[PDB]
C-alpha cells in the first residue's frame, strides 16, 4: 500500500537522476522515512 | 511487514558498510528486489 508506494516513488527518485553513485546517507535517510509508521 | 523488514535489514547492511557513496544501480535493484 501507501510504504510500497512510497517506495516506488523513492526509485523513480533515484532512477531519474543522471548521477552514478550517491550518498549512502541519503539512501538511509530516504530509506527510513518510507519505513516510517505512527505506532 | 515483510517488505519494512527488507527495507529494515538494507538500512542495517548500508549502515554496517564503510563506504560513503554507493552504486545507484545496486540500490535501485536492490530496491526493486523489494518491491515483488
Amino acid at each position: 500500500g501507501s510504504m510500497r508506494d512510497k517506495l516506488l516513488d523513492f526509485i523513480i527518485e533515484l532512477s531519474q537522476s543522471s548521477k552514478q553513485v550517491v550518498s549512502k546517507s541519503y539512501v538511509i535517510d530516504r530509506l527510513m522515512q518510507v519505513t516510517k509508521e505512527d505506532y
